[PDB]
């Protein structure tokens, strides 16, 4: 079975206790479909975000999920942290997320989420919002298999 | 809020023609919260990279910019634009680029791009005042959330 | 009055064994033939930087277009766009965006495809998928632009 790892960033969530639905979400989304091992972190956004993916890459997970801090605000640093890390980039997939949550949420075009390859690990910055996330997760669900499978 | 128009066309700026698109953008802004600064009609290359760094400098909040992002010897705004962002927004650039389609094919080669540097938002537009107009409407959903973003004013999650 | 001329790289290792049923290949070859590209090459090498060697000696040779096809998913071997943004001057986002886009919704794992599309010297250079049905796809983008491309690179 096919291991995730979900990192939740955000200093915010980070500095109290996590009762925030998009961890949920997207964890209940992973083990639904088989996902396992499956663990989940909430960190600050900068260092510590760059720093559990390069944990999980080193430790060879499957896919990694990320949700927050992907729009132009100054504390916004997942796709830096992201980009560091990664070996490539799949700009197609990260277009397909942002194109979900239009013409709903226009705003959704300002989000610099990037999905990609870093070792054997996939990597997709979702949205910090329940809605982003659900919208990006049905765009990876008709995708991810053959992804895993293709990085494989 | 402020705003700069640079028209990016050595023919504009010699002139062998009159722009049309600065008044457009001009207009635009003002139906919607801005005041813009006297235009500049610059020639593609350095030129525009100056007006870039002197408004970015001047910290003016908006900075649209029209023509030079195709693919010719002398189309070179977007070069010259991501030699002064800090990060760029893709999607805003994409989405500007696909309010061309399907009635412009050619939109698909535009290469302008949207971002920001230090406090202030770009925006790179194509040269006819089509693209101009079709650009402009994608931006006026997001133009003023993304501005009060890069002041450092938000609501995260 | 000149005309335009166009090379054609298949990236497929196993087209070196007895792979020999490059499809896509000949479909490019037509679909340039009818509009109006001479002369036409095309060749297959294997992935990695064969593929950077022919991108690198057409557009020495001021060839106007070149055509790849293959390689540009996210398997290890898969190394067609890291070839291709080597030789490019730009890139050329719009056009390898549309050429994903026209995959879908029927073939979702378009979205996977990295390939690129951009200029370098003065050769427009369009990454496209290995399938014949990603090809297709890809070539209908092309229809209605690639002679404009090379207008406006050209001045």
């Amino acid at each position: 079975a096919r291991s995730a790892q979900i990192i939740i960033a955000s200093t915010r969530a980070a500095s109290g206790v996590y009762t925030d639905e998009c961890g949920p979400i997207i964890a209940e989304w992973l083990e639904q479909r088989g996902f396992s091992p499956l663990e989940s972190k909430v960190v600050a956004d900068g260092n510590p975000v760059g720093e559990a993916l390069q944990d999980a890459v080193e430790a060879q997970v499957d896919l990694i999920i990320t949700s927050g801090g992907t729009g132009i605000s100054p504390t916004d640093s997942t796709p830096e942290q992201t980009v560091a890390v990664l070996d490539f980039v799949i700009p197609g997939l990260a277009d397909a997320i942002r194109r979900a949550g239009l013409p709903k949420v226009p705003t959704s075009v300002l989000s610099r989420g990037v999905c990609g390859v870093a070792g054997q690990t996939l990597i997709v910055n979702l949205p910090g919002s329940p809605g982003g996330v659900r919208d990006g997760l049905d765009v990876l669900a008709d995708v991810v298999h053959h992804a895993l499978d293709q990085i494989a």
